[PDB]
């Protein structure tokens, strides 16, 4: 009904004319190789299974427009591996994203992280005028982010002023999330920032910034990762993740009644093991956090790449907060897109905006498994005020 | 080489940047479908098989520009039979081809026979200004089958003006190469008009004006056909056809020394039978008519259906109306063609062929080609 299966290709339809332009684009990639994963070498998957060549597999029809999701022919290890060749592939997907009519298009995933931030794309472009503009979308993410917090806690039974939130990750989504959500939400009790010791400099000018910029007036705590974050992270009653690091989160440590939102993929903590916790306990709450649900059901497209090949029963009101952003800067002028860590107050619009739109955060989930509605008021039962 | 085979979808590689754009396009078909197919239906074929898209499978890189060559997703019955949806799924190939870069595109094959010569293609195009232009590329043809006629008899030892020539089939094609073989080449001895029953009126009034426009003095004779051609035509020394129904012209009954330039697909004549006799009795001079020869070898790309002869193909030729949809872009005095045209610029793309160094194919039909030594053999014996 809101999901339909196409067995043709996306860009040869458009081609003659069978399905209209899209107003933005999506550019992502096809996780990460291992190869205990797959019968073949990185390089075959990449010259055979992927071609070399973007793939248009999916388009987003919103009420605010439409948006193709294309997928990079690259690994995220690739994009790490060679800023040239990942700014390179990126600038063949926006030539095809023009091509059928985006606007914007919306780096998700690492692709900021590994391109620093856009601004490596937009040097590499800056003598075209023909191409669509780039955005990574992190304040739209970072408003996701903040509302998912505020749904966690309104399903947890909890005020967000009496919570201990510990911040693992302080990158560019991270330091998206903490002024928001000092700016939209009431001010916690304690927060304690979680990152790498290389970090430690930079953590200690955010701890400067809370009190004197941001007018947070409770206790802050800095704790040092390693392979793990510390033990004293686990005394927080929320913890909010943005790692570009899979599993440093041990989820059977959290104590019960902690709530986690996490947009880290993988994330920082085992999904299975979370879901496992969950199923046998109902003692934590837990959710993706980039997630934004829209209030007019979104019609997806999906075509699958043959050679590649739980997107049926999706709900059909998520949309990711980064991909979502493309479609703001051409709704909002007022939403300039976003390359580089950008600091200021922007994010607060793009709060502001979604809220006049009257979305929220998506009903709390992790990959597959969406929490049922019982099994959390059985946790705000216990785990409330 | 000059064949390069690319298993990626050439639309993809041109919409990341990794193909040029191209300068024009051919819309060509898959043939003709029959139980040869042995294994498929003709609706799995178009649904499954072709996914009613365009396939865009070719690319023409010559020293005047690139063309596509563009598949529709039908087979020449079909065309026919349903001339709506043939125009239908002409114009989302014309989208594509836009997109590509294509100016003008060529109608090759029986698309213009199909679709009233393009007028109807030109209908459903009504207020649309995002579509490259079409041509049937036919005076284009008509020049490569007067180049051809020119070559064969080069090659056979004979001059035309003492030839007798039949014309089988006088549409679009045929009434291009007639007219235009007058202005260009000395004037035969006598020439024999051969087309269905239902033409009479039509060809009669070819008759007159042969004589009183065209300035023909020889003895000019109507026979028509019924079913397959009568039998006046073997009476003719040089056979010139272009219909759109197979098999009509008996190749066993030519007579020895007889020359042949068919245009028509598939030929007016059996190529197996004719190849075999030439074989035998090296008593015959055939080839393709629309066939160009460019000066310069061209080369291809191709990329194959990957459900569904390309590396033994002669790189220096090119079909006579693909290549026309470039000369429109290249040269703006040579108009694209709607509709039976008839006129003289055909003169002008003859000239111009010329101009580029371009003659006819080496003389060959289909597959095969004509041993060079055995047409020195026919030479000998049949010519002078
Ligand atoms: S489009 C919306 C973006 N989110 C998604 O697409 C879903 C998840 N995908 C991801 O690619 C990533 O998990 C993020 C995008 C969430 C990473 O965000 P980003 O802010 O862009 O990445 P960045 O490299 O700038 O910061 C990462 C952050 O994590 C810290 N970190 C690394 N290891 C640790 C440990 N052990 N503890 C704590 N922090 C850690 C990095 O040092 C860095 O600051
Ligand atoms: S790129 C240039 C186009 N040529 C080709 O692509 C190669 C061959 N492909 C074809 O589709 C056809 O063979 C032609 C294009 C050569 C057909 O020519 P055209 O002029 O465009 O088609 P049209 O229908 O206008 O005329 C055909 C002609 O043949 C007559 N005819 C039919 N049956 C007979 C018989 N039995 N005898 C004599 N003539 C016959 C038709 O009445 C009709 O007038």
């Amino acid at each position: 009904e809101y999901v339909q299966f196409e067995s043709r290709s996306l860009l040869s339809l458009f081609t003659v004319g069978k399905i209209p332009p899209v107003d933005a684009a999506a550019l992502c990639y096809w996780g990460e190789y291992d190869p205990e994963m797959f019968d073949w070498s990185r390089d075959y998957m990449i010259e055979n299974i992927f071609e070399n060549l973007p793939f248009w597999t999916m388009i987003k029809q919103t009420n605010w427009g439409r948006i193709a999701i294309i997928a990079l022919p690259r690994f995220v290890s690739d994009l790490y591996s060679n800023q040239d060749d990942a700014v390179q592939v990126i600038i063949e997907a926006l030539e095809m994203a023009g091509i059928i009519g985006a606007k914007f298009v919306s780096l998700t995933g690492l692709i900021p992280s590994a391109t620093d931030y856009g601004l490596a794309i937009t040097k590499a472009v800056a003598n075209r005028e023909d191409l669509p503009k780039i955005t990574t979308g992190h304040r739209t993410t970072g408003a996701a982010v903040v509302l998912t917090i505020k749904k966690i806690c309104e399903q947890g039974g909890r005020d967000l002023s009496t919570e201990k939130v510990g911040f693992i990750g302080l990158g560019s989504v991270g330091m998206n999330v903490l002024p928001l959500m000092l700016k939209c939400l009431p001010h916690p009790q304690e927060i304690t920032l979680c990152d790498v010791y290389s970090k430690l400099e930079f953590l200690e000018n955010i701890e400067q910034n809370l009190v004197h910029k941001f007018g947070f007036k409770g206790k802050i705590k800095l704790a040092l990762s390693k392979t793990t974050v510390p033990q004293e992270i686990y005394d927080s009653t929320l913890i909010v993740g943005a790692t570009n690091v899979a599993n440093v989160l041990d989820i059977m440590q959290v104590k019960p009644g902690t709530l986690i939102v996490d947009d880290s993929g993988p994330h920082c903590f085992s999904v299975e093991q979370a879901i496992k916790r969950f199923q046998e306990r109902e003692d934590i709450l837990f959710s993706e956090g980039g997630m934004l649900r829209s209030p007019f059901p979104i019609k997806t497209t999906v075509h699958l790449l043959p050679s590649v090949e739980a997107v049926f029963n999706s709900n059909p009101f998520n949309i990711m907060g980064c991909a979502f952003s493309a479609l703001l800067s051409s709704q909002f002028e007022q939403l300039e897109p976003t390359v580089g860590i950008c600091d200021g107050e922007q994010s607060e619009l793009h709060y502001q905006i979604l809220q006049e739109l009257e979305f929220e955060a998506g009903d709390l989930h992790c990959e597959h498994y969406v929490l049922p509605a019982k099994s959390i008021a059985n946790f705000r039962q216990r785990f409330g005020k």
